[PDB]
Formats: structure tokens, sequence, C-alpha cells
């Protein structure tokens, strides 16, 4: 009750510790609504709306950049801190735009959802061997595994998911088998260096941050200017890192149920994503997939670690608002790929799909003993 | 500090107090996750989604009611906690709602919001004496001013405003002279009997509710069904109502000017419904007039309530999020009403523009003096 509602705050609303530099935090709401309230003056009176097409893109802007500002107002900011609260508020912000972007996709059609798509960029409409591999997406899958190694702390979940989702994306070869690929492509290149580099460097940092010592002194108290130009960089790193471990040593049947679900969204997640980009066709390099990545990991950070926090203490009653919203968001993509995809399903075998829910919960039972003999040893 | 805080939170997120039915308050925030889901799939596999006009209105539709969701789950209540603070903060979500639809428009040219405005209804494309003048919207206007009455509680501002008001709606006849009205319309049936009624109304209800003993019981201990009916529609009522007093006896120059602020958006929302049906032309019984009017009525008293706190309160650093939303789009509303409306301005003289500003600044002057020399007798 009172601890509940104290408890519940702590991964919604996550309150600034030792605030020195209390400028940074004072509200000036009033300065923000004389702020909107001259731009929105200027942007009517001075600029030029003689052409409708770029009036409803410049409109689409101002109405995002001002819910991001009511965000920044009103919006929880997740169970992190740093560098601002206000940065997850906005992030927040774009998440449950989004979610509302997806829920608007469920009712049109597929030619309204592809004419849609072709306003937002018209050029979509016309649309040794180790070495080559590698490119800038490469990077951007090494460093989203690495990332994940950080939030999740897990080498038995990271490695399965990693094998599970490369076995599946080498089984939906039938969907694509017009483009030349091998299986080692998506063996070697993905499983030993992209994902297992990023799972290494992701786990080693967080090694590193778990048994690291926070020293948070104030901006003012520092003299040097070295000193300062180091605090202010290492402030958007974390201030705290908290103590990972998914399976308790007598976990309970509901810990490791929630553990289960925890890596099926996350399939659900990566396979929304190989659907989107094949039912909707635009190119890895287009913004509307490195670009919706981008933001699916940003939302991703705070969502782990909401939904940890849940699982794990048994204090806590409610699932965090973030962690929500990204349910909400996952199974919706799912749902838009169901609804618009039944042109390229022709046979679909979900005996696969059903083979790898059965595979992950082998998986999560072999690390309950793989740690529960460990354990004893 | 901590007192600012709680002290704000008081004003955004007003808490219920003894809860007894605790059923009505627990979060089942995940039962409100599966529901969407499961929606959404009966929407999107059973809808019929060939016509493509018909889809963008659902879509439209139901990106609202999902906004609502998002609301209760996020937004703030702001100070009234009945009959249940997600209300409250449904209210709030179609302010955010609203408040990003004006961003919108003050982007778009005079021929797409002409456009925009036929397709939320084709049929605007087209478009002894005492008695007579009696009609629904004048039991609308008196209840407006009833309801006003409630949340300000002076005489001194209810009929200051009524009165220079029905002076600027009677002065801006030049505006539309086509219509076959004389001065008696607007000085016996709105200054004496619908705004002065409504006053008197909303008066002796603060005289009433101020001096009430508030003894509200747990509906599980009421036995009688006749007790148990009270109580149900009793709910609606308010817990409890603030002694509010705009003028203290002694008050700064910092006080005037915040109540004569008060005063200025107070005919702003006035100024703005007369101005945005005068422009876009649209008739009283439409729903885009009386719909924004009842919109605009629900959102005045929370904000009403918070403007008061943050005026009187010297503890109170942080103006509510609901009073700064309905400032925001108060003034939007008239920056709308001055980017498409020049077309009617032909030879405006702001001079009465200017002219209640002083009126106004006179008469909550003399409030004052009516009060400090009452206050010695
Ligand atoms: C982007 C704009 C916002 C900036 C974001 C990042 C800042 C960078 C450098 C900072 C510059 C100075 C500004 C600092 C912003 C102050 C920190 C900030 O989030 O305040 C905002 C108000 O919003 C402005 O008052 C914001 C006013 C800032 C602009 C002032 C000058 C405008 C010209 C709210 O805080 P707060 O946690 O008390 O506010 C609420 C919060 O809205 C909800 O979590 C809950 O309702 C409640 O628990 C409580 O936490
Ligand atoms: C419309 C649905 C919402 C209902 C509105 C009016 C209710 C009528 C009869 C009620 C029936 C049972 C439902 C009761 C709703 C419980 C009350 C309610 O607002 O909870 C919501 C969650 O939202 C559901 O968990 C809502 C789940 C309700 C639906 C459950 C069954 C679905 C089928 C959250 O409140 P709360 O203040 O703890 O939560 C937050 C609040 O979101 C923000 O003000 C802040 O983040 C924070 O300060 C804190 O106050
Ligand atoms: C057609 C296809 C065919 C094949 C289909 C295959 C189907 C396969 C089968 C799947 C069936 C799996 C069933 C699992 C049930 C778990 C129940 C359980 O343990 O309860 C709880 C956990 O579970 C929860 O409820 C947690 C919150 C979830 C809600 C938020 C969603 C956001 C997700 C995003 C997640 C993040 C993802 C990040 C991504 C990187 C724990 O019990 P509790 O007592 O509530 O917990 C105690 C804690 N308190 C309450 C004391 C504080
Ligand atoms: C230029 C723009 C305006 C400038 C002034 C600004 C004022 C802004 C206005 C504010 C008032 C909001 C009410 C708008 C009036 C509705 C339009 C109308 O007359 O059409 C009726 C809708 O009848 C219904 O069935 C209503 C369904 C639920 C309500 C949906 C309304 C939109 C969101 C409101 C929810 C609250 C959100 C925030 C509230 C503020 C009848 O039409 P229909 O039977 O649907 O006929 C079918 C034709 N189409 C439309 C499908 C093609
Ligand atoms: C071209 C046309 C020509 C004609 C133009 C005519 C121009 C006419 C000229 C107008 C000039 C009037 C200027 C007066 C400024 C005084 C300010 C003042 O005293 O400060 C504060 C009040 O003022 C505020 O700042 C309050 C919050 C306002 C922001 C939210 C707006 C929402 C409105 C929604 C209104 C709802 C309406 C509902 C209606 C039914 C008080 O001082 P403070 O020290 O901050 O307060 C102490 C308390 N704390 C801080 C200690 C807690
Ligand atoms: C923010 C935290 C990281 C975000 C997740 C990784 C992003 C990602 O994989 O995008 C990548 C872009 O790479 C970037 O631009 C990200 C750069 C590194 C992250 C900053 C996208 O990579 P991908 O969509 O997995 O590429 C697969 C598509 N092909 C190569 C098969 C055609
Ligand atoms: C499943 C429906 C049952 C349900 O929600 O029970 C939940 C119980 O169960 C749980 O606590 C775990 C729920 C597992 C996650 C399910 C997310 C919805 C996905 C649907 C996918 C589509 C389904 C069809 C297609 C497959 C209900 O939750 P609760 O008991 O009211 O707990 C209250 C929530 N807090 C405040 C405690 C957070
Ligand atoms: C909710 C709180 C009350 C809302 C304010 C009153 C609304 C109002 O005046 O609308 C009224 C409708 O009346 C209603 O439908 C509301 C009835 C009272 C509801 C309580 C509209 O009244 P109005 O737009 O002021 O009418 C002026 C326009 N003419 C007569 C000149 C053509
Ligand atoms: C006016 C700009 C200066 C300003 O806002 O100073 C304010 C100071 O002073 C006030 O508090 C006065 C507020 C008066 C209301 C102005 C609303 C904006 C309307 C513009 C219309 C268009 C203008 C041009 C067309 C006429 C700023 O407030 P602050 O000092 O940052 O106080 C922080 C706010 N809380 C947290 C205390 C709530
Ligand atoms: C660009 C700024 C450079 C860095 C300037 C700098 O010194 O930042 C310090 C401030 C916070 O200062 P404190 O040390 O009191 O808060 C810290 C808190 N008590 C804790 O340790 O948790 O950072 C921000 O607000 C965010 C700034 C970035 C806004 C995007
Ligand atoms: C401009 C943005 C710069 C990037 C800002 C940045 O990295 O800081 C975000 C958080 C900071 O975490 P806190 O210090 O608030 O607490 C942490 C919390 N108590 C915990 O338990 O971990 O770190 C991550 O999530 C790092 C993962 C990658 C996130 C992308
Ligand atoms: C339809 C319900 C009929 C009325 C049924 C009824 O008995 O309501 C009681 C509940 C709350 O009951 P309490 O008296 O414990 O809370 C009140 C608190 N202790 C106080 O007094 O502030 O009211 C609602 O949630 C109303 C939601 C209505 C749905 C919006
Ligand atoms: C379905 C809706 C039914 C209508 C519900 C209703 O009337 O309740 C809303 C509030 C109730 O106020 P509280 O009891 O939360 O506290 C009050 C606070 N502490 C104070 O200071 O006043 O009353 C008004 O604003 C009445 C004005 C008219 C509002 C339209
Ligand atoms: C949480 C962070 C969200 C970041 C969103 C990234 C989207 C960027 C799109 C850029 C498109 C550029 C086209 C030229
Ligand atoms: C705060 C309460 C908001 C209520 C909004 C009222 C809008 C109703 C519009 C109904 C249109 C009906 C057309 C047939």
């Amino acid at each position: 009750d009172v601890n509940y509602k104290m408890h519940f705050r702590m991964i919604n609303e996550q309150q600034v510790e030792d605030i020195t530099i209390d400028f940074f935090y004072r509200p000036h709401t009033i300065t923000l609504l004389s702020f909107t309230i001259v731009s929105l003056m200027y942007f009517a009176f001075t600029r030029d709306d003689s052409v409708p097409e770029d009036n409803i893109w410049r409109g689409i802007l101002s109405v995002i950049f001002f819910f991001l500002i009511i965000s920044v107002l009103a919006f929880p900011n997740g169970p992190f801190t740093r560098p601002h609260p206000a940065l997850w508020r906005m992030v927040f912000g774009l998440s449950v735009l989004y979610f509302l972007f997806l829920v608007f996709l469920l009712f049109l059609n597929f030619e309204q959802v592809k004419s849609l798509m072709y306003w937002l960029d018209p050029n979509l409409r016309y649309a040794e061997r180790i070495i080559s591999h590698f490119d800038i997406f490469a990077f951007g899958h090494f460093w989203g595994w690495a990332m994940k190694a950080l939030l999740i702390r897990s080498y038995g979940l990271c490695w399965t998911i990693s094998i599970t989702w490369e076995l599946t994306e080498l089984f939906f070869m039938h969907l694509l088998p017009n483009f030349a690929e091998c299986w080692w492509d998506q063996v070697i290149l993905d499983i030993l260096l992209c994902n297992g580099g990023g799972i290494w460097l992701g786990m080693v940092v967080c090694r590193f941050l778990e048994m690291r010592t926070y020293h948070w002194a104030s901006f003012k108290d520092i003299h040097t200017t070295t000193g300062k130009i180091k605090r202010a960089v290492l402030q958007f790193t974390p201030a705290s890192w908290t103590y990972v471990r998914w399976f308790d040593p007598k976990s309970s049947f509901q810990r490791v149920a929630g553990v289960y679900l925890f890596m099926i969204i996350w399939q659900l997640t990566e396979l929304n994503t190989f659907f989107l980009k094949h039912i909707f066709v635009f190119q890895a390099s287009h913004p509307l997939s490195w670009g919706r990545i981008l933001f699916i990991g940003g939302i991703t950070a705070p969502t782990v670690r909401q939904y940890y926090a849940y699982l794990t203490d048994t204090q806590c009653k409610r699932v965090g608002t973030q962690c929500w919203v990204f349910g909400v968001i996952g199974f919706l993509e799912a749902i838009v790929c169901i609804k618009f995809g039944q042109d390229l399903f022709s046979k679909t075998q979900i005996l696969y799909v059903v083979l790898w829910l059965l595979c992950v919960a082998f998986t999560t039972f072999l690390c309950l003993y793989g740690m529960i003999w460990y354990a004893e040893h």
C-alpha cells in the first residue's frame, strides 16, 4: 500500500539523488509555455503555407515535437535518471507515439499502408568472402548485441536467443530464396563473430560496472579543467548498476514462467523486425529500418530494467508503464505483420514456429540445472 | 524541496483518501494489456477494410480511444479525485489530443482546414419576443455560467466578465451585421437572466457546499438499499469544497496581477469561441460547436482549481500540468483565429480590444477597495 506506491514509483518515476547544480532540475514550465506560444506565433505568421504536402509534413513534425514537450511535462521517466530524466520522458513519448501509430495501421488496408509509406519517401515506390560480409550493419548488430548483453547479463539467455533467432532466420530462407546466400553467412558471421563478440563485450563491460564503485562528486567542487571535462563526459555513463541475476537457486515456477515470457517476447521482437522488413520491402539502408531498430533499442533498455525489477522484487506489484508500452508495441507489430502478410504466406509450417517455443523452454530448463548443480559445486 | 514536490503532487496527482472498496483502485495494468491486444486482433482480422474512407475514420477513433487508455496509465489526474481519478486522466488525455490538433492546424492553410472540416461533416460545405429567445443553448449558456460560479466564488469576477464580454459580443455586430438582432437580445436575455441567473444559482450552491460537513462512509457499511443508492449517486458530487478567496485584504501586487491574468485568459476563451465559429462557418447546433464548449467546460473545472492553488499558496511553486495545457489551448485557439481570420478583418479597431483590458483592470481595482473598505466596516 504505502510501500506499494513507493515501490512502483521506483520503477516508473525514479528521482535524481544528490542534486548539486539545482539549476538543471528546477522546473520552468511557464517559460516552456511562453516558448511554445511564441514559436507557434512565428511559425504561423512568418512561414509560407502555399504548398499543401510540405504543410502536412511540417505539421506532423511540429505535432511530434510538442508531444515530446508534453511528455517532458507529464510522462514518467522509467527506472533511469541519467543524463536527465527528461530524455527518458521523451523516449517514452516516442514509444507512445509509435504505439498509437501501430494502432492506426491495423485499420488501414494494404493499399493505404503502401500509399502512406510511398508518401513518407517516394523512392520506395520504384523498389576472402569473410571480409566482404562485414559492413556498417554488422557493426550495428554487434553493438546492439553488446547493449543487450549489458542489460540482460546472462550468457544462457543472450546465447539462447542468438542461436534460436539465427536458426529461425536461416529457416525463413524459403520466403526469399531469390537472394544468393549460404548457411555459413548466417552461422559463422553472426553466431560466432557478430553476436558472440557483442555478447562478450557487453558481458565484460557489465562485469566492470558491477564491481565499480561510484563516487559522483559535484561538478562545481571539481577544480581542474580536465576533471570538469571528465565529470561532464562521465555523466552519460550510468550512475549505478543493479545486480541482475535472473535465476534464483530456489526459483519458483512463477519466476521461470516470467523468464520464459521474457525470452518469448524477445524472439517476438526479432520476428517483428524481420517480417516488417519483409512485408513492407524497404532496404536495410532505408531510415524506416535502422531508425526503427535504434528506437527499439532505446525503448528496450528501460523496458528490460523494469521487467527485471517487476519479476524479481516481490514488493513491486505493478509493471512499469514503459514495459507495458513496449509489450503492446511488440504485440501490435506482430498483429500488423500477421494481418498484412497473408500474401507471402503459402503453406505456413508453424511446426517450426512451435519448435523454438519448446527449444527455448528446454534451454531455460537447462539453465536452472546448469546453475543448480553448479551451486552445489 | 521535499515539501515542494509533495505540494505540487497535491495539485497534479491528488490521491484518494479513505479507500474502503480497494477493488475500484487496485491497478490491473496487465489485464489492460491483454484487453487491448485481444481487442485489436478482433478489429484486424474480422473487420472489413474494403472502404478506404471509413478505414481512416475508424482508425482515428481507435487512436483516440487508445490514447485515453494510455492517459489513464500515465497522465496526472489534476486536483480532483471523484468519481474516480481515471476519469480526470482521460479528460486530460483529451486536452493533449486537442492541444496537438491545434498545433497541426497552425501549419495548414485555409483551404486545407476547410477541406479537413468538410471531411468531418460534409453538410458544412453547403453552409412575446422574450419567450421566443429561450432555447436549448440558453439552457447551456445559463448552466455554463452556473458551473463557472462554483469554481470562482466571487460576484466581482463572474459579473465583471459577464458584463464586459456581452458588450464585446454586442460590439462585434459590425463583423456580422447580416443577422437581424437588437441590443436587448444581449442586454436582458443574457446579462440579466441567462448569465445573471446562472451566477446566482452557482453562488448559492457554493454557499451550501462550503458550510456542508462531509461524512463519507463506507459503501459496504451502509445496510439499507436506499442508503446504498444514495451513496452511489452522491459519489458524483464533490467530496470536499475548498474555501476560495481570490482577494486577500493585504493582497500584494503579485496577487492582483495574478487575478488580472485570470480575468484576461477568461475573456480569451470567450473570444476564441466567438471567432472560430465566425471564421470556420458552422452553426451552434453542429457537434463541432457545442462539442467544443462541453470539452472546454470540463477542462475549466480542474484548471480553475489549479490556478487558484498556484496563485494563493506560497508553497506551491509549479503550475499544474492541466492548467498549463489549458493555457496553451486558450492561446493557440487565438493564434488560429488570427492566422485564418484576416479575410474578415478590414479596418479593425483594436481600440475596443484595448478597451476592456483597462475596464477589467479598473473593475478588479474597485474589487480591492470594495473589499478593503468593507473589511474595515
Ligand atoms: C502462433 C504462434 C505459435 C507459437 C506460440 C508460442 C507460445 C509459447 C508460450 C508462452 C506462454 C508463456 C506464459 C508465461 C506466463 C508468465 C506469468 C508470470 O510468471 O507472471 C509474472 C511474470 O510475468 C508477468 O506478468 C510480467 C509482466 C508481463 C506484462 C508486461 C508485458 C511486457 C513484455 C515485455 C518484456 C520485456 C521484453 C524485452 C525485449 C528485449 C511473475 O509472477 P508474479 O507473482 O506476477 O511476479 C511476482 C512479482 N510481484 C507481482 C510480486 C511484484
Ligand atoms: C476545422 C476543424 C474544427 C475547428 C474548430 C476546432 C474544434 C474541434 C472540435 C471539438 C469537438 C469534438 C467533436 C467533433 C464533432 C464530430 C464531427 C461530426 O460532426 O461528425 C459526427 C460524428 O458523429 C459520431 O459518430 C461521433 C463519433 C465519436 C466522436 C468523434 C469526433 C472526433 C473526436 C472527438 C472526441 C474528443 C476529442 C477532443 C475533443 C475536443 C457525424 O458524422 P458521422 O456520423 O461520423 O458521419 C460519417 C462521416 N465521416 C466523418 C466518417 C467522414
Ligand atoms: C493584441 C491584443 C491587445 C489587448 C491585450 C491586453 C493585455 C492585458 C494585459 C495583461 C498583462 C497581465 C500580466 C500579469 C502577470 C503577473 C504574473 C504573476 O503575478 O505571477 C503569478 C500569477 O501568474 C502566473 O504566473 C500564474 C500561472 C500562469 C501560467 C499558466 C497560464 C494558464 C492560464 C489558465 C487560466 C484559467 C482561465 C479559466 C477561465 C474560466 C503569481 O506570482 P508568483 O510569485 O508566481 O505566485 C506565488 C505563488 N508561488 C509561485 C509561490 C507558488
Ligand atoms: C551538457 C551538460 C554537460 C555536463 C554538465 C554537468 O555538470 O552536468 C551535471 C548535471 C547534474 O548535476 P548534479 O551533479 O547536481 O546531478 C547529478 C545527480 N545528482 C546524480 O549524480 O545522479 O547534469 C544534468 O542535469 C544533465 C546535463 C545534460 C543534459 C542533456
Ligand atoms: C544521450 C544519451 C546518452 C546515453 C545515456 C546513458 O547511457 O545512460 C542511460 C542509463 C543510465 O542509467 P542511470 O545512471 O540513470 O541508472 C541506471 C539504473 N539505475 C540501472 O539499474 O542500470 O544507462 C543505460 O541504460 C546504459 C545502457 C545503454 C542505453 C542506450
Ligand atoms: C458506478 C459506481 C457506483 C458507486 C459505487 C460505489 O460504492 O463507489 C465507491 C467507489 C470507491 O469507494 P470508496 O468509498 O472506498 O472510495 C471513495 C473515497 N474513499 C472517497 O470518499 O474519496 O467509487 C468509485 O470508484 C466510483 C467509480 C465509478 C465509475 C467511474
Ligand atoms: C461523470 C462525471 C460526473 C461529475 C463529477 C463531479 O462533479 O465531480 C468532479 C469534482 C469532484 O471533486 P472532488 O470530490 O474530487 O474534490 C474537489 C476538490 N477537492 C475541490 O477543491 O473542489 O467536482 C467538480 O469539479 C464539480 C464542478 C463541475 C465539474 C463538471
Ligand atoms: C530513443 C531514440 C530514438 C531515435 C529515433 C531515430 C530516428 C532517426 C530518423 C532519421 C531519418 C533521416 C532521413 C534522412
Ligand atoms: C470532458 C468531457 C469531454 C466530452 C466531449 C464531448 C464531445 C461529444 C461529441 C459528440 C458528437 C455527436 C455527433 C452525432
